[PDB]
């Protein structure tokens, strides 16, 4: 009595996503990259986004690295960093293919310090580096010495007072209950992150404070803390990763497990195709509100991890539980409500465990099918801050944005392929 | 000719009272003992919510409030002891309300407890509120265990002292307005969910607790204190409001509301063109609701405590949209609340723009509720509030939507008609 083949995918998108929704990612602490990635070596530098060399980096994303390296000591100033990147000397490599997540450029060098967010329930590792807390910051290109002394800063006391911080809480820091109480608190935990950075350091700020570091370290600490509301954004990036890096690998699935982007393509990767297969296409326009006297002649393409997170039922497709992004990202209300609901059509099923309100809590719509956006023709709807095409500067507006669709046409051919 | 006529002349008080109620912007700027700092109090005074009233005629969970009270300020050895000074002629009873001050449930302030101190940055006139005990077994709900008294006096030689001498490493102030203005875009509504509220302040009050001489193995049981309970800045929106409210009190001719409250057996009120200590007065009506589990409505007590405060300033039940989080917990429909926010208006003088409802495209909240309105309209302001045993010191033990009582507002115009010149 042999099961069907669309039959196969449904079995298999059910254990797929009952594995993604019933993910625990816990916070455990934190440490540099080199003393706790796979895979790492001193001259690895990771970045957001599918494979791509140097050579063909956006300038944002070569910046980014240019500064990394002179963090690293790897290079005398930015015009050596680019030569030395150039040279073969360094590994360049996705955050994905090493169980990471990045922001923006994404870029991750040996001695950044990362959350470390483990799966209570299914055993699996996943790793992001810490929000800087700027505008002009490594993460959209910037480099100047001000944004390297602050890496330095990070690298010399945040990281290793959180380290010891979290040496004081055992039971690490559960993470998807956290984001549930964001998303009730009108977060969306991708572009507004206000709620969810507040309930992080009041967690954190005890443990904090049972740690070796003088009360002036420690205000100075808190104060970087309360310098903008960015702070748990990789945070809940990484609870996304360990969760649906728990969904991957399945036999027969059409759940998309990672969707990213490096400012010049968009990569997915399909659960039931597994490892690190990428589908790949152009990165594409971000259409919203500019900031202080800016265009959209400015702005370069669509770049960064954060697009976990609406793998995961959040950030754009839970928009209708923080109708106070409006004005940051465009649109009305109205759509912002919609786009909750009609995410359902292109989803498996509702997380029962993180709920918006608004809606009557219904749960976040999990689990991107490809077949689904085929057959609807209903691209998943990304929001994202904007970055300039320009090394250096800063991040310059947000808004709303789909990956290209070509690569779901590649996903489902090379799977009905796979099948027989 | 416009002859400055009538409605005009009320239209304009409103238009007056309302822009100072709107533009207030209430800085938290202190915490110390009430005696220090407060208008006209002596060491046998002590403060409730509600408009005035004897003790005798108290209810049960507020008469337990004096009581615990009582023990703490050092007037009586125990409970049945302080039942007998109360009634002795000891005791001055007076309202918050009538010491710029405002009290959530029972409202009891004595002499030694610490409270907010939050001045008007704009019209620079000063109000004030106690702290939230954190528990549910509680003063304000009329508990006075050992337990209770233990915890009233490590809130006044330790937490106290630790707050007050944060805020002198902050001479800037918070600014409790732009505080409030987040919360409701963070799914509070400022009178029964105020996670958000409370999150955004023992953060910005962290920084400052650190620059202080207390110990660590201090600072750790504050921290755990501060989160046991999502409360902590709930009295701190009430003395917000109160503080803008106030500021909007006393204006020849204004018909707007300047204060909503309960003390468990009257609900009372106040008018911008009657002024000063002059109360509006009728019954408390009970607060219908989902009830905890193994709890019914007829345990409940009737409507009590300063908190509809917040509704007289355009924010808790007036800011239902913002908050769909309370829905199970209060009761109703979504679509309901959308809708009462919206209804608030035709009771209201204007949206206040610097505090704003996301959902219902940023509009300002409900401004000035406005005693005329309420009486041709035939409709009355909705308050959400927390139900309360009628037992002293079992506590919250559900919640739901309230009303003043129609006779109030009917008072009110018929003593404007006969003071307007």
């Amino acid at each position: 009595n042999a099961p069907t083949l669309y039959e196969k995918i449904q079995q298999a998108n059910e254990e797929a996503v009952t594995r993604i929704i019933q993910s625990k990612p816990i916070l455990v602490g934190f440490d540099k990259a080199i003393n706790v990635m796979p895979d790492m070596t001193e001259t690895t530098i990771l970045h957001a986004g599918p494979p791509i060399t140097y050579e063909n980096m956006c300038g944002p994303m070569k910046g980014a690295v240019q500064g990394a390296l002179v963090f690293e000591g790897l290079a005398k100033d930015l015009a050596d960093a680019d030569r030395v990147a150039r040279s073969g000397a360094i590994t360049f490599s996705p955050c994905h293919e090493h169980d990471a997540v990045g922001s923006m450029a994404g870029v991750t060098s040996p001695n950044m310090y990362v959350h470390i967010i483990k799966n209570e329930t299914y055993g699996n590792t996943a790793f992001t580096n810490l929000s800087e807390q700027l505008a002009k910051v490594l993460r959209f290109g910037a480099n100047d010495q001000s944004v390297v002394d602050r890496l330095i800063w990070m690298r010399d006391v945040l990281g290793p007072l959180l380290h010891d911080a979290m040496t004081f809480c055992p039971e690490g820091i559960d993470l998807r209950l956290m984001l549930s109480q964001a998303l009730h608190m009108g977060d969306e935990c991708h572009n507004r992150n206000v709620a969810g950075s507040t309930l992080l350091v009041q967690a954190l700020t005890p443990y904090m404070v049972q740690t070796d570091f003088s009360r002036e370290q420690l205000k100075e600490v808190f104060e970087f803390l309360g310098s903008s509301d960015y702070f748990s954004g990789p945070t809940w990036m990484g609870a996304a990763k360990c969760a649906l890096d728990a969904g991957h690998n399945v036999e027969n699935s059409t759940i998309v497990t990672t969707m990213c982007r490096n400012g010049v393509e968009f990569g997915i990767r399909v659960s039931g195709i597994g490892g690190n297969h990428w589908f790949t296409g152009p990165a594409q326009r971000v259409i919203g509100p500019m900031f202080a006297g800016y265009t959209q002649e400015d702005a370069g393409l669509d770049m960064g991890d954060s697009a976990i997170t609406e793998t995961y039922g959040v950030g754009g497709f839970a928009m209708a539980a923080a109708p106070a992004i409006v004005p940051l990202v465009g649109g009305t209300v109205a759509e912002a409500l919609n786009y909750s609901k009609e995410m359902l059509e292109i989803t498996t099923k509702e997380n029962p465990n993180v709920t918006i309100p608004v809606l009557d809590f219904m749960g976040i719509p999990t689990g991107i099918d490809v077949l689904k956006v085929l057959e609807t023709g209903m691209l998943p709807v990304i929001n994202t801050a904007i970055a300039h095409k320009e090394p250096g500067i800063g991040m310059i507006g947000a808004g709303l944005t789909n990956p290209p669709a070509n690569v779901f046409n590649e996903a489902l051919k090379a799977l009905v392929a796979t099948i027989n």
